[PDB]
């Protein structure tokens, strides 16, 4: 019914498609060993023309300048087209978002809204036009939710499918009003989705496509209850009925087994070693006592100041506030993003950083996962994380779609616990290994 | 030793001296009746060449393009050069800052640091270079402190006198480092100064020149305890020993008598009626119901929109945040400045407002006192204050050094209490007087 497009608008085509910046090593993606585990896994394609993507999908693909698919896309677009549950891991900045957004949209174009939602184009209470989304994508932070919502808007162009997004901090009424205009695909962070549901504005009764982006994060001790409250404890179709996809660049074993409570006869994609980094990212680790970090940071900022964006991670919200003040008063064009900032300031910070107006962003891990920003060329771990997975995700903000990047990290007493893991990751990444780091790992 | 200047650098002359403007009605300042109360009050000058200002002082005066002194200056430069305690009242934007900064600096130039401070060029503990300022200036807000500090840097050019500033919100370590470089004149807000003192970085033991700018504000119920903690409850030389100056554009009687506990045989200067406005400010009062204020503001903004800066005062921080959001989504180039913003964002707002990048500034009374901003031509009291002194200080942000300015104010039921005083101030200001105001003012 819906695979036939609608009139275009050059206004929106300019407002949506930037132009895309494919990296120099976009072809080295083919050098990566892919693993597929499970019953009757469909074959991996090599071109977007190897399967039935609607006229809409191929048109919008040729708008974003995607030449040929990435490994995870080649393997996962069919699996989701085959309506199978999926757990996929692929390196940071390797195209997972489109890997789950293209097939879902193609399938909703073919299958249409279904008998269920076609049975509600006759009536509806005024205002209490609760929306029944077909698909739900859940992400761990607000800005990542919006980034995915925007990618959705790009791919649902000239289609009858209209996506929305709901997330905390923002005005609740504006989101309600945007829902009432019609929600088919819903991106959300957990708390605001539960708030919408307990207000009777959203219902998961016809939700047949579930996505957990940054899945291992959505399944930690803090998010597992909320994921259950949305999936198990409410009106969402259970496994086997709904189709559950989980994408991450990391999956610890324990979390990979906990994720089974939401999956049914699933494929397991592994585009590389689960938890591996891109080769395009040069990793430098330097010893820095605490009392010296600031001075040391300054030197880095004075060097890589060409036309590149620099992202600086710290471990607390107070710390981000304190450094951002320090750098501001030392004359730098900077902002910060952390939890204690209002959502307006938070998104504005992200915008200024993305547009170059403030090329230095001090950040807590709100920005560790999921965000891709063009021309981010240096990533600085002012504070190291406590585990190697947070580290992989952090340094993944640079060196994305084949482009190269630098990642410098401050190390000292407080970081002893990570030594071994960091050391190991340096080896398989083919990176310089500080000798005192080896001697520190016994 | 110190009345002899030092080598210049035109780089600094570009960094410091803007160029000076001076209004069209700079001459009507001579038409104002000056009152001097007290024992043995020294004579008022008519030219900077009527008293002994060092080469340093006169050179920097002709650098800031100051022709002749303003009334309060003519009267106060002698009183402070004669080392007498002083209580001065003068109109907003009539030069009180320079009136107290020029004599203090001239006296430190001639007398030098004195035997006391010259006796500590012999030794010193490692790091513990606690600074002993000669002069302390106290201000009620952080940005006003910095503004005075910058004026000090302008007047301490080519001298061995080096000023500093300390104030909350900003990074502590940078202010400490700038102190350790040497502090002779210290501008400060109370809380951060007390924090510096209890950390052993500042000592008032040789502080012989105390200045309270915005004196009636510094002596209210909220600041009097902090003024006491700094002056009485610590090592500051007591009255008769130190020289205490207090400047304001307003002095209630009660506060004028409470100010005596800090003064010893003082002059009382009154360049006009205490609490008066410049004639150069056109004051318009209009009735506006609450639900209409926003709409009404919109029209105002669209009218005076040529190349002027506009300052909009509100009654709460929440309200300031809300209006600024409203104006942002309506397409206006605006920022906000209030207490709930980080000091980084706060100073950034003031800088963009000053440079024209955001010609609309929504503000709480943080911005009511002291700030002089060139080209602020319209001041809008979205919410009126509860007392006429806040009002006088607010509208004083425009119509400064003789230049002209407009002040529009929204009035309704909630402002009944101010009626009388406002009316009276309108009459003595020779301003249009709403008729419903008389009929409302009993
Ligand atoms: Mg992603
Ligand atoms: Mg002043």
């Amino acid at each position: 019914d819906w695979s036939k497009p609608l009139p275009p608008s050059e206004r929106l085509e300019q407002e949506l498609f930037s132009g895309g910046n494919t990296g120099i090593n976009f072809e080295k993606y083919d050098d990566i060993p892919v693993e597929a585990t499970g019953n009757n896994c469909p074959p991996h394609i090599e071109s977007f023309s190897d399967v039935e993507m609607g006229e809409i999908i191929m048109g919008n693909i040729e708008l974003t300048r995607y030449t040929r698919p990435t490994p995870v896309q080649k393997h996962a677009i069919p699996i989701i087209k085959e309506k199978r549950d999926l757990m996929a891991c692929a390196q940071t900045g390797s195209g997972k978002t489109a890997a789950f957004l293209l097939p879902i949209l193609s399938q909703i174009y073919s299958d249409g809204p279904g008998e269920a939602l076609r049975a509600m184009k006759e009536n509806g209470r005024y205002g209490r036009r609760k929306q029944y989304p077909i698909s739900l994508v859940l992400a761990p932070t607000r800005e990542l939710a919006v980034q995915i919502y925007e990618e959705a808007r790009k791919f649902s162009y000239r289609s009858r499918v209209r996506p929305c997004v709901v997330y905390g901090g923002a005005d609740i009424g504006q989101q309600i009003r945007d829902l009432e205009r019609g929600c088919h695909l819903l991106v959300a962070t957990p708390g605001r989705l539960v708030d919408m549901m307990e207000r009777g504005k959203i219902g998961l009764d016809f939700c047949k496509y579930l996505v957990l982006d940054e899945a291992d994060r959505m399944l930690d001790m803090g998010f597992e209850p909320q994921i259950r409250r949305i999936v198990e404890q409410d009106t969402m179709p259970p496994k086997g009925v709904r189709h559950t996809m989980m994408f991450s660049a990391t999956f610890p074993k324990e979390i990979q087994m906990l994720a089974r409570d939401f999956l049914d006869e699933y494929i397991f994609l592994a585009v590389g070693r689960v938890g591996s980094t891109s080769e395009n990212i040069t990793q430098k680790v330097v010893w820095v006592e605490e009392s010296d970090k600031r001075s040391f940071l300054l030197d880095l900022l004075n060097a890589t100041g060409k036309d590149s964006l620099t992202l600086v991670f710290v471990e607390t919200k107070k710390g981000a506030d304190s450094l951002e003040d320090f750098l501001y008063h030392e004359g730098y064009a900077c902002t910060s993003i952390h939890g204690d900032r209002s959502q307006r300031d938070r998104e504005e910070a992200l915008h200024q950083f993305r547009s170059g107006k403030s090329p230095i962003l001090v950040a807590t891990a709100v920005a560790a996962r999921g965000l891709d920003i063009s021309n981010v060329k240096h990533v600085i771990n002012f504070d190291l994380p406590s585990d190697i997975e947070e580290y992989v995700h952090r340094i993944g903000r640079t060196g994305r779609v084949g482009n190269l990047g630098l990642a410098t990290s401050f190390f000292n007493e407080r970081n002893i616990n990570i030594t071994k893991d960091l050391l190991d990751l340096l080896v398989e990444a083919k990176q310089e290994v500080p000798s005192w780091l080896e001697n520190m790992a016994y």
